[PDB]
């Protein structure tokens, strides 16, 4: 996955923690 706090994108959701879709960011 990608790390809380990352870059990542929106729809992917490609985070351990949920990408917030308004930030771009992993929660």
């Amino acid at each position: 996955c990608k790390s809380p706090g990352s870059s990542c994108s929106p729809t992917s959701y490609n985070c351990c923690r949920s990408c917030n879709p308004y930030t771009k960011r992993c929660y």
